[PDB]
């Protein structure tokens, strides 16, 4: 059946290049493959036929001028989209509202830097919003001590105007594992709401704290370790809190998790994922090095509600421990159109059932998707971290689990990527580990790509480029070395050596994926979007199921890029047109 998505207004952006001015806009998953477009600037149609694909280039027209987009479906002419202006440099700026520093209990001072982004629309006016974590500079990886500075999450339109701050205060440690957040028109209101783990002194949009706003729950490892722990929706538009429950899962005792000083207690991974199969749910998921919890949420009329946990600890669940990665994927791999939890090495069904283990393990990376065309439904790529697992790479059947093929490693495989980057071998290729690998396994030559961060549709063809730092590079499949596309001066990446942009997404134009990177400063998000033309139409990413999904679990602990549903890539089937419904 049809599944929620959202009201996207034409995306229409314009970008003035060298060439002249490229203006890109999405095809929504609403439109038919019989849907033409006609571009205007400044009022005047700038193509003599309806052009099919959602790009293209004016050569006449200036920064001044300003384009509107108009369908053509069944023969007549639609009302125009947005207005939209040149932007005059290759990225919009959005200007942030930069927290100051603070000083923690222990006199030690931190500033903020911008960190992990999600979008959703959160006024409902058909765009995205960008919903920005603050990092402050003394967050801490799980393993490490030490208190940290309060997290922020602003909301920014693009135009700058930020909407709100939530501090989520004293007693959500900052870190990478500590707050995921989900931005997700939950409810189906067509205005997106920000659901994440709250604490005592959490400090809404409007000012308001949440439970104790005196309440510390800091240990003097500057670790929350006790205390009453919630999960908030708050309200997109204004940062309201608009409904609080208590966290689930539930902490109980640190050691549980496997380690008494609060390592794997705190191991937090997030989702939106239409369990149903029509409208979204809301996953929370607590622990993957050993005892492994996941518990699936709606949040609908008004009401947040619990809709299955799957405890690793409870008998039976026992192989769905020490599986987890620092991140998940969510798809529907059994073609039920329910979506699955692609949680590392193993697989938890629509109704929280444990599909299978691979027992392969903790991985720092992971990539679902039509890996391989050549055979139904998905493949999961997925790296290990454990030096005796019996591959350090796996490439298995996102259904069954069964691996189709695996490569030991012998030591910690630290990250994978899936991507289409070599059209001599169908499907995408994976590479890990020094070697880079086709779908059925073979090993392609020798070399790899540069990085192995994130992969990005960021050129005109149907192979994915790679993303890693201020960089986006491309695959010379016949030479066997990395070329570099654009880098992004003054702008940085976040978390460290995981490098990740703000975000990567399709969040204006066309098919291509935007990427969203803080100045140095943290006084700007800078939005890039491609210049380079494509002769493709392919539906906005945001109308895809795993792919739109994927965005929101982007900021996760350990930044996965995004996949899609179906192949795309070199030789892929004409793309469905997506099954879906807006608000
Ligand atoms: O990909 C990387 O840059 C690293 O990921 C893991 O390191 C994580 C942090 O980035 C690191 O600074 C530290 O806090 O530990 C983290 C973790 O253990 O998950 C790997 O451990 C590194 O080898 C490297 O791959
Ligand atoms: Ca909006
Ligand atoms: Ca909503
Ligand atoms: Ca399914
Ligand atoms: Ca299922
Ligand atoms: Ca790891
Ligand atoms: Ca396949
Ligand atoms: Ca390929
Ligand atoms: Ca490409
Ligand atoms: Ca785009
Ligand atoms: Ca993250």
């Amino acid at each position: 059946a049809a599944r929620q998505m959202e009201a996207l207004n034409r995306g229409l952006v314009a970008v003035k290049t060298d060439g002249g001015i490229f203006v890109s806009w999405r095809f929504l998953g609403t439109e038919n493959a019989s849907v033409l477009f006609n571009v205007y600037r400044d009022g005047q149609k700038l193509n003599a036929a309806p052009v099919k694909t959602t790009n293209y280039v004016d050569k006449n027209g200036s920064a001044g001028s300003t384009y509107t987009v108009r369908a053509v479906v069944n023969g007549t002419e639609q009302p125009a989209s947005e207005k939209a202006s040149v932007w005059a440099q290759p990225y919009h700026s959005v200007p942030l509202d930069k927290p100051a520093g603070g000083t923690t209990p222990k006199g030690e001072s931190y500033t903020y830097s911008a960190n992990d982004a999600s979008v959703g629309d959160v006024d409902g006016d058909g765009q995205y919003e960008l919903i920005l974590k603050w990092d402050p500079s003394n967050s801490k990886d799980n393993s490490q001590d030490g208190y940290t500075g309060d997290v922020l999450i602003d909301a920014y339109k693009l135009d700058g105007t930020k909407l709100w701050r939530i501090n989520l205060g004293k007693n959500i440690r900052a870190g990478a594992h500590y707050t995921q957040f989900m931005v997700y028109d939950l409810d189906g209101d067509g205005k997106a709401e920000v659901a994440m783990k709250t604490a005592d002194g959490t400090k809404d949009g409007t000012g308001k704290v949440i439970g104790n706003a005196n309440a510390d729950y800091r240990n003097e490892q500057g670790r929350v370790l006790s205390g009453p722990e919630y999960l908030t929706v708050f309200q997109g538009s204004t940062g309201k809190e608009l409904v609080t429950a208590n966290f689930e899962p539930a902490r109980g005792n640190v050691s549980d998790w496997g380690d008494s000083y609060g390592n794997r207690v705190d191991r937090f991974l997030a989702g939106i994922a239409y369990l149903d199969g029509q409208r979204p749910s809301l996953i929370m998921t607590r622990g993957y090095y050993a005892k492994t919890m996941l518990v699936a949420y709606n949040f609908r009329d008004g009401k947040l509600s619990k809709l299955w946990t799957l405890d690793s600890s409870k008998s039976g669940n026992e192989a769905f421990a020490g599986q987890g990665n620092h991140n998940l994927s969510i798809a529907d791999v059994d073609g039920d159109g329910k979506d699955e939890i692609i949680f590392g090495s193993m697989a938890v069904d629509h109704d929280g059932k444990g599909m299978y283990s691979t027992g392969l393990g903790h991985g720092d990376a992971l990539h679902t998707g039509d890996l391989d065309p050549g055979r139904p439904g998905l493949e999961v790529f997925q790296v290990h971290e454990d030096k005796n697992a019996k591959y350090g790479l796996s490439f298995r059947d996102a259904a069954t689990g069964k691996i189709l093929w695996g490569v030991y490693a012998g030591k910690d495989v630290g990250r994978g990527m899936a991507a289409d980057i070599d059209p001599r071998y169908p499907g995408q290729e994976v590479w890990a580990n020094g070697s880079l690998y086709s779908a059925k396994g073979v090993k392609i030559g020798s070399g790899v790509p540069s990085s192995t961060n994130f992969g990005i549709w960021w050129d005109g063809d149907l192979l994915r480029e790679q993303l890693d730092s201020n960089r986006i590079d491309k695959w010379d499949y016949q030479n066997g070395v990395s070329k570099n596309m654009l880098t992004a001066s003054g702008a940085a990446a976040n978390n460290g050596t995981k490098a990740t942009p703000t975000l990567q997404a399709d969040l204006l134009g066309d098919w291509r994926e935007e990427v969203v990177w803080r100045t140095e400063d943290s006084s700007a998000l800078r939005i890039y979007t491609t210049t380079i033309p494509t002769e493709h139409r392919l539906y906005t990413l945001m109308h895809d199921p795993v792919y739109r999904l994927g965005i929101a679990w982007q900021n996760i602990a350990y930044n996965q890029p995004p996949h899609t549903s179906f192949f795309l890539g070199d030789g892929m089937a004409e793309q469905p047109k997506p099954n879906m419904y807006t608000p």
